[PDB]
């Protein structure tokens, strides 16, 4: 899981690099084991016509959480990215957490978290509505309005462009505040019966086949790999539909 390795990490965002380092901390003690994404990939580089898009892969598995990934990418020198997915083990009914942000020369563009509903009736279970209501409402001075398809995020979902220092340290709080509820209620979660499972299940792949309908990803990867490539990384690599 280190990141002390990564080539990527030192050129990173510091925004970015304090949420990789709080992700990969909460992970760290974990029952992990990896977990293979096709191909087998880790690292992986790509251009066509502009910019050569970098990337690395971590992903690992444990119980209660079928896939973990973390990404972190850069498009030439100054465009930035992370992005992680913890998706769940459908048996026991937790939502999922995920995180991005991308980030510039002008500083961080958007930023983006959640514990994102796998119920049928969109609803966090009531332990991490409890939970997340404690923590009260945070301030930021530049919401963003979430796209369409952004739907399946919850109430609780963070984004925004950080207005300064604060603001970044504040949001990356929030994140470790998401965590530490989440790894809690994965350990105390009860496993469900076929049904719930199913409609967990169903919950997740609504999640999946939502995330693919963002073309602000899907122009980052085909600028620089292609359209079939993108398509590609997308629906197994990122954005996988369990069936
Ligand atoms: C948990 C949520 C979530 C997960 C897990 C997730 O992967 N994305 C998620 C959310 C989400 N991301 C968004 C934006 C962008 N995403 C990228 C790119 C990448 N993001 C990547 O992960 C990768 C692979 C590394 C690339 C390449 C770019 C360039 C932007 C524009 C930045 C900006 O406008 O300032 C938006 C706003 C969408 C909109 O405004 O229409 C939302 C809602």
């Amino acid at each position: 899981l280190s990141l002390t390795n990564s080539s990527l990490m030192p050129t990173l965002n510091p925004m970015i690099q304090q949420l990789a380092l709080a992700i990969a901390a909460s992970w760290q003690s974990l029952p992990l084991k990896p977990y293979q994404l096709p191909e087998d990939l880790g690292y992986v580089e790509g251009r066509l016509e502009g910019e050569k898009l970098v990337i690395e892969n971590r992903c690992y598995q444990t119980p209660q959480f079928r896939k973990m990934h973390l990404e972190l990418a850069k498009v030439g020198k100054g465009l930035d990215i992370l992005h992680c997915v913890m998706f769940p083990e459908p048996l026991y009914g937790l939502p999922l957490f995920g995180c991005d942000i991308v980030a510039g020369p002008g500083g961080v563009s958007a930023a983006i978290a959640d514990l994102s509903p796998t119920q049928s009736d969109r609803q966090l279970p009531a332990a991490y509505q409890k939970s997340l209501a404690e923590l009260g409402q945070p301030e930021f001075e530049q919401q963003r309005e979430l796209p369409p398809w952004g739907e399946i995020f919850s109430e609780y979902c963070l984004f925004i462009r950080p207005s300064n220092v604060t603001e970044e340290e504040r949001f990356v709080q929030r994140v470790v505040d998401f965590l530490q509820i989440h790894c809690h209620q994965s350990i105390v979660a009860e496993p469900l019966s076929e049904a719930q499972t199913l409609e967990h299940r169903q919950g997740q792949i609504h999640y999946c086949q939502q995330q693919q309908k963002n073309d602000k990803t899907r122009r980052v990867l085909e600028k620089a790999f292609g359209e079939a490539w993108a398509e590609r990384y997308m629906s197994q690599v990122l954005f996988d539909v369990i069936q």
